[PDB]
């Protein structure tokens, strides 16, 4: 490609003329005179004279830094130039100085800098295009928005200009198309690898795609609760591939005037259609094509086919992509899901720990921190947020440091602007009180996300650690040696033991271990899931584990559904037999393809539906015992990193004396000492407390507050509320069902 | 410039008391009872009656509502406090009441409100307030 050029340092000063070598001249075939058009970056366009120059080498373009400016690029950037012999003479030219050029001017800018520039000059210039004019003493800045013929014009004798405006300022707004590269989103790694793997193609190169002979995609689904930056996805990409983004708003559309609103969208359509690669968002759909049966006039079903007729008569035509973003995926109407529409689905979700610390690192760029803030804690103490709110987390933070500041009578000269960012920074108090007063909009949200349970972090059980890295690492690790041996993996394992030893801190291990996503399903929402709405919950929950592979569903207390069957109601029978039927037929829909693993624990196993445990469904059973010797050691010393752990004494004594204990015991002990450390603290703070008020001056140094002092006494105090968790018939009733399961 | 002070809300509802801090006493040698003189915008102008207070900080100067839109300022804006010593007593004084508040009254007015507010108050008045 003789085309792309990379940039260089200009001989003269004028801004319409760039340095050309001789060899590619000829190789071009330009002549003096002639104009051309430059191609940068960020879709910017240039008009120029070409000049010849033996200087310039061939790979370097000689061009002044007003033309660097309209383009955006810098030094070492690569431009591509086009001859353009079809310019056309201009007629009329509107032009606008900039807001700080014309401080203490007052003066009428057509003579004095526009007649000398203009005069026999014959620039040719384009919208967008900042140029400097260089006159008494000041370097008079002017924008042209305005030509005829647009955007190609030339200056003549025979035309007219206009300067009689109010200073424009330098760019007003206009940075969306200029910034949100791939530097500003955070949090959101998988989602964005997909759409640019899916859609570089189709818009990079369209030539070859075309002539390869192959499909492309015509609509992709963005669906996830609002404020996650989806619209910012789509800008982003658009902007970085170059291409047209179109955007169409829901409300907007749907309430113009009467029955002409289908005529806006098709002329969006047509418009788009005609201007090379582009892409077409479309916000809000669930506000213009809802469920069929939940439309009630007539207007909307109109609206609802045009948009549908639209979409399928996209055949070929050009290289336009639709993209639409929505809130929940059933609410769109499913006719909208047909092969040829919308028919890619990706999801964006809410944010993660590392997600939120990448957020809060990308905003927190303009203001200056202070040397305190460590944004991990402030990230992981923000469960249920999305981007929306940290934004105003951040500026709330900024008005607050502002308040604890404060324009102190400072009168309000315009002088106190730039050191009043530049003098403050932030502490740690104002974003306790941020987040304090903050409002969180995800809340009930099932979260998607690795647990960070470690194998250490549990204690001893060994062999149900091995058997659990037998039935899920291998498969997954070594998938060729199944499926050459010719075998069907287990699909599921379910739990059973006494409460309180620990099952579910062994499936976020597993978890972590895998590297898999994890979704857990509580007792009480099972429960709450009975009356009515016994398919949608259960459909959408199975649907979200599948599309999210690899994972580990979880189902904890599965025994409270018999259990809350027996009583004296014997009312929620249908109920509980209507979801187990859900679950198993979900369940035995599920393929090998996907790496999906249903993990099941209970307490309770006497009770549970034995339909359950058959080939294909839940069959492994493994029992969790109580933890013994080694294990009590492993899990007080889990329980023991804190950050106050001072020197303190040995554990082995503790674990050997409890038995028949479980972690639940343990952890209580665990909490008792330290809630008996914090009385003692506190105790000796107010002591010392009311010995200054009786004695005054008495501390005026400062001596220090008794040290963190978790003393054997306190402990042997605490955990002398020992309390047995278990009792011990239910051992019996566990092993004699564990030797009937033995044969 | 130790002498402006930003107005704020304030709890003695008379027309002629102020709530200054006591430290902003001690600076100025202000007393109890003197007449101080106030500067505002629009180059308006009132007198008033300094009254102690603690509530207010030092910076902060506390009024009531008819003495704010006498100086035609909001809260939040900045006046001029200054002890004006060189009042005396008065000799006559012509007051008339406005149009849009004694729609139907028909009295005197004299013996009905001007006599118990001015009584024993010694309030000073600057010609032209409200
Ligand atoms: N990396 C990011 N991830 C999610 N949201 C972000 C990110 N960076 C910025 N945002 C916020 O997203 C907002 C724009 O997204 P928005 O228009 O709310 O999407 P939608 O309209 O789909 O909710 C911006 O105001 C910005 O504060
Ligand atoms: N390996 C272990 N052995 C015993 N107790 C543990 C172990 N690991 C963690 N624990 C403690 O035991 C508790 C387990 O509670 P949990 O597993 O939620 O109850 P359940 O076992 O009924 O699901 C946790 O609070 C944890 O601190």
């Amino acid at each position: 490609r003789p085309n792309r050029l990379i940039v260089d340092e200009a001989i003269n000063e004028d801004n319409s003329v760039v340095s050309l070598s001789q060899p590619k001249m000829d190789e071009l075939q330009l002549f003096r005179g002639d104009t051309v058009l430059l191609k940068g970056k960020k879709r910017r366009e240039a008009v120029c004279i070409v000049l010849s120059d033996d200087t310039c080498s061939d790979e370097k373009i000689r061009m002044n830094r007003v033309v660097r400016n309209n383009l955006r690029v810098r030094l070492g950037d690569v431009i591509s130039i086009q001859p353009c012999p079809d310019v056309k003479y201009g007629k009329r030219i509107h032009v606008l100085p900039i807001d700080d050029t014309v401080e203490g001017i007052t003066g009428n800018l057509f003579e004095v800098y526009l007649k000398p520039y203009f005069l026999e000059a014959y620039r040719p210039i384009r919208k967008g295009d900042i140029f400097l004019v260089r006159g008494g003493m000041r370097a008079v800045e002017f924008k042209v928005v305005e030509t005829d013929p647009s955007p190609y014009c030339i200056v003549a004798p025979d035309t007219v200009i206009h300067c009689e405006g109010e200073p424009i300022k330098r760019e007003d707004e206009e940075e969306s198309l200029n910034e949100v590269g791939y530097d500003d989103i955070g949090g959101c790694r998988k989602q964005l690898a997909q759409i640019k793997e899916m859609v570089e193609l189709p818009l990079r190169h369209p030539a070859l795609f075309k002539a390869i002979g192959v499909k492309p995609p015509r609509g992709i689904l963005l669906y996830g609760p609002p404020g996650t930056g989806k619209t910012l996805i789509a800008r982003a990409v658009a902007n970085e591939t170059g291409a047209f983004f179109f955007l169409i708003n829901g409300p907007e559309i749907m309430s113009k005037l009467a029955g002409e609103s289908e005529s806006n969208l098709r002329k969006a359509f047509e418009e788009a259609e005609k201007n090379a690669p582009a892409i077409i968002f479309i916000d809000e759909l669930d506000a213009i094509a809802p469920k069929r049966e939940k439309t009630h006039g007539e207007v909307e079903r109109r609206i609802v086919s045009q948009l549908l007729t639209l979409m399928d008569g996209l055949k070929q035509r050009a290289h336009v992509i639709v993209m639409a973003a929505t809130n929940r995926p059933n609410s769109i109407d499913p006719a909208l899901r047909r092969f040829g529409r919308f028919d890619r689905e990706v999801d964006i979700g809410i944010p993660d720990a590392t997600g939120r610390l990448e957020i809060l690192q990308i905003h927190t760029k303009n203001m200056k921190l202070a040397d305190d803030v460590d944004l991990e804690q402030v990230a992981n103490e923000t469960h249920g947020h999305v981007g929306a709110d940290l934004a105003a987390l951040c500026s709330e933070a900024a008005l607050q440091a502002i308040r604890k500041k404060m324009d102190l009578i400072d009168l309000e000269d315009e002088t106190i602007d730039a050191e009043v960012m530049n003098s403050l920074a932030v502490t740690m108090d104002d974003f306790r009180w941020a987040l304090s007063q903050s409002n969180p909009s995800a809340l009930r949200e099932t979260v998607v996300e690795v647990p960070q349970v470690t194998w250490e972090d549990i204690g001893g059980l060994e062999d149900v650690k091995r058997e659990l890295q037998e039935l899920v690492q291998y498969p997954v690790e070594h998938p060729d040696k199944f499926l050459k041996f010719g075998m069907t993996p287990s699909k599921g394992v379910l739990f059973y033991g006494p409460p309180g030893c620990g099952k579910t801190l062994l499936a976020k291990a597993i978890a972590n271990e895998c590297q898999a996503n994890f979704i857990s399903i509580k007792g009480p929402e099972l429960l709450t899931m009975w009356f009515g709405e016994s398919e949608a919950n259960v459909r959408e929950i199975f649907d979200k584990a599948r599309q999210a592979a690899p994972c580990v569903l979880f189902f904890d207390e599965l025994d409270s559904i018999a259990k809350a069957r027996g009583g004296n109601i014997g009312d929620g029978g249908g109920a509980a037999d209507r979801v187990i039927n859900q679950i198993l037929t979900e369940m035995d829909g599920m393929s090998t393809k996907k790496n999906v693993f249903i993990i099941g624990a209970t307490n309770r196993p006497d009770i549970i539906d034995p339909a359950i445990l058959r080939p294909g469904r839940l069959d492994q059973l493994i029992y969790i015992p109580l933890p013994d010797e080694k294990s009590r050691v492993a899990i007080l010393k889990a329980n023991l990193r804190k950050s106050p752990v001072a020197k303190d004494v040995d554990l082995e004594f503790l674990a050997k004396m409890t038995n028949g204990f479980s972690g639940a015991d343990l952890t209580e002990i665990c909490q008792r000492a330290c809630k008996l450390a914090i009385r003692e603290s506190i105790e000796s703070e107010i002591r010392r407390e009311r010995e200054r008020q009786t004695n005054p001056s008495a501390m005026e140094v400062e001596e220090d507050d008794p040290v963190p002092e978790i003393r054997r006494d306190h402990f042997e105090e605490a955990m002398r509320f020992a309390r047995r968790s278990v009792s011990d018939n239910d051992i019996r009733k566990y092993e004699m069902f564990a030797q009937t399961l033995q044969q």
